[PDB]
């Protein structure tokens, strides 16, 4: 069990004022702290807000959030269902900015809903360094679907912040758990995103900013363009297949087999330049933290395997990139 904490800077805020939050289940020999970021899509103008806080109003409000969670995946303590990190110091954030982890506005007199997500992962971390994080030896920044999203326009200005701060020993790494999309063309999203930067008053990684430029920053939500200009350590994990890509491809089998066997190629294909990558032929979504991630394999290894091999590269028969080339979903026989 993970304990609830409301974030004592009460200027940051979920979507409708109410304070965010973090729970938090310490371990007190171990360095390491695993700080996941929730998914669960987003809303980008008023209207698609409200239908937002009529229906899933914990993903926009701390009013009903429960007092304790249990951590599962790679979030449990217990080394037959984590055998990765389960010894760690562990952090689960709740999604309650509906801007995929980007947004930087306050509610005001002007704007019905506040979007703080990157100030809340800023504030956070804050908090942390007086509850035992002064003292780590590796912060992991991971997070699923959206959640993943947010890992990659988040995780260079988490060490940044450390920088300034004075701990420049703590090395910060990332996880992104699906949120790799592809901005390809439907078989019957980017305007979405573009309208809900300016609804959001939305930030992106510096350096991606500067390549793109104003009016382009839509650009660096997509993980094979922004994740070229990171500085650190990012583990990429992407079924080939994603549930979510589909759904904004409008796919929910005739010739037109091609379409899907097109998708899996072109993920691959952006996947080849990125050594530390998971990326098995399913059709599904997220796996970090569910309660089975250990059975998935890819060639032979493990998700939690490939993971620690990656721990180790960082310091034969202990690989770090993993793509799976059969071209049709669940053509994996370790498939969800
Ligand atoms: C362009 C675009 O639509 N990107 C995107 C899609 C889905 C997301 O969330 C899915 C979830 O959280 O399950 C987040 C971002
Ligand atoms: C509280 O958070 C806001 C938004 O990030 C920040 O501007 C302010 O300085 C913070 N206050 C304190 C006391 O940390």
């Amino acid at each position: 069990d993970l304990r609830l904490h409301l974030l004592l800077n009460t200027s940051v805020t979920c979507n409708d004022g109410s304070p965010a939050g973090y729970y938090l289940k310490e371990s007190r020999g171990s360095r390491r702290w695993l700080l996941f970021l929730e998914g669960g899509w987003y809303c980008f103008n008023r209207e698609n807000c409200d239908s937002r806080y009529d229906t899933m109003r914990r993903l926009m409000s701390s009013r009903d959030w429960p007092r304790t969670r249990t951590g599962t995946g790679i979030l449990s303590s217990q080394p037959e269902e984590n055998p990765y990190w389960w010894n760690a110091n562990m952090v689960f954030i709740p999604y309650c900015s509906s801007d995929v982890w980007s947004g930087a506005s306050s509610k005001s007199e002007k704007n019905e809903y506040a979007f703080m997500g990157a100030l809340i992962i800023q504030e956070v971390v804050r908090e942390l360094l007086g509850r035992g994080l002064s003292g780590a030896k590796v912060l992991l920044l991971a997070g699923s679907s959206a959640g993943g999203t947010g890992v990659l326009l988040n995780v260079d200005r988490v060490a940044e912040q450390l920088e300034k701060l004075g701990y420049p020993a703590i090395q910060v790494r990332g996880l992104a758990d699906s949120g790799w999309f592809l901005d390809n063309k439907q078989y019957r999203p980017t305007e979405a995103i573009r309208r809900g930067i300016r609804y959001w008053n939305g930030v992106v990684p510096e350096r991606c900013r500067r390549q793109f430029q104003e009016g382009e920053e839509w650009n660096c939500f997509f993980g094979y363009k922004v994740y070229p200009t990171l500085r650190s350590p990012v583990f990429v994990v992407q079924w080939l297949f994603d549930e979510a890509q589909l759904t904004v491809d409008n796919v929910h089998v005739q010739e037109g087999r091609l379409y899907i066997q097109n998708l899996g190629r072109e993920l691959r294909h952006t996947l080849k330049d990125v050594p530390a990558s998971f990326a098995p032929a399913c059709l599904s979504h997220e796996i970090i933290i569910r309660s089975h991630w250990t059975d998935v394999q890819v060639k032979g290894t493990s998700l939690p395997r490939a993971l620690h091999c990656w721990d180790r590269s960082l310091h034969k028969g202990c690989p770090v990139h993993l793509v799976d080339s059969c071209p049709w979903p669940h053509c994996n026989p370790s498939c969800p």
